[PDB]
């Protein structure tokens, strides 16, 4: 049993016969390598099969290798299983044809569950440490060319520092001069008490300021890490849009958005405000680490321009 010991891992579950599609079978140390299955954590099975697609055979959803409608990914009382619905996913035989010209043992890899090396074209078990970005993604900015280990940023100055005065704190502690202060957190000393991986609650009330204070641990890319943190933005930066009052700004740790889903949350959270940056205090210490910036929450009908925010995450990430 691959799943002893976890609760919270329906997604994982979910998974298994999509995965099985292309020969997959993930065991225990395996599955290890996805934190939330390791923290045992309520998330996105869409998420991590685009994590587990890139890591096994190089590619990431939009390459269309698992655009085949064969098995079922859906949610019934907040819970993955594969219950017939219209989100269906599974090995495109057709994309999988069209791509061996370009990647001649990426049939095999498919059909027998192994990596695909898209550095030497080669077979390999699993390690996620093979395939660190989707070959077929044209990522939107510049990813950071180093990472080292710095202390957490402490951006109590910053967000003092904003206009507003009621603020809701999500996720670690953070004392605020000058402002009320709530704390969403699944600590006992929260003001509000709940599991952050299920998402901001309904019952919290409005704020003018929401700072999502979480961060994701880097493993092994810029890529993974901004990834690993997408389910964060949706459950918690996204949720906290319900949470504002009009005109209000909500501020989240962040790593750009590297991946597909990242990119799709952002830009749904920035098209319901007014203004939207990114920015990096001096206090941001990880080289992969900003601050997206959002300010003056209406629900208004709004286009939003991704080039601004990419420019900006370049700039940030280059030095330039």
């Amino acid at each position: 049993d691959v799943f002893q010991n976890k609760a919270n891992v329906c997604w994982a579950k979910a998974l298994v016969p999509v995965l099985k599609t292309a020969g997959i079978d993930m065991t225990t140390e395996q599955w290890n390598t996805v934190d939330y299955f390791e923290t045992d954590k309520a998330h996105s099975a869409e998420i991590v099969l685009n994590q587990l697609c890139v890591r096994f055979f190089g590619l990431d959803l939009d390459s269309g290798l698992f655009s085949a409608p064969t098995v079922p990914l859906s949610i019934r009382n907040n819970h993955w299983d594969n219950s017939p619905s219209p989100n269906m996913y599974g090995l495109n035989k057709e994309v999988v044809r069209q791509l061996s010209r370009r990647y001649p043992q990426l049939p095999r890899a498919v059909a027998t569950g192994r990596v695909y090396d898209m550095n030497t074209g080669t077979l390999r078990n699993y390690d996620p440490r093979i395939n660190l970005v989707p070959v077929n993604r044209r990522l939107p900015h510049a990813l950071v060319l180093h990472h080292n280990e710095h202390p957490q940023s402490d951006f109590s100055s910053f967000v003092s520092k904003l206009k507003g005065r009621t603020v809701l704190v999500v996720g670690e502690k953070l004392s605020v001069p000058g402002k009320m202060v709530d704390w969403l957190s699944d600590r006992p000393e929260a003001t509000f008490r709940a599991r952050l991986d299920l998402g901001i609650p309904g019952d919290v009330p409005k704020y003018d300021i929401i700072f999502v204070n979480v961060r994701t641990p880097y493993k092994y890319h810029h890529y993974q890490q901004c990834e690993d943190h997408a389910i964060k933005l949706s459950m918690l930066t996204k949720k906290a849009c319900l949470h504002l009052n009009p005109g209000g700004t909500c501020v989240s740790i962040g790593y750009g958005y590297a991946d597909r889903a990242s990119e799709s949350i952002i830009g749904a959270i920035a098209r319901q405000f007014k203004f939207s940056r990114v920015c990096k205090p001096k206090s941001s210490l990880e080289e992969t680490e900003v601050l997206f910036v959002f300010i003056g929450y209406d629900r208004k009908a709004r286009t939003h321009n991704p080039y601004k925010l990419s420019s900006t995450l370049t700039n940030i990430y280059t030095g330039s």
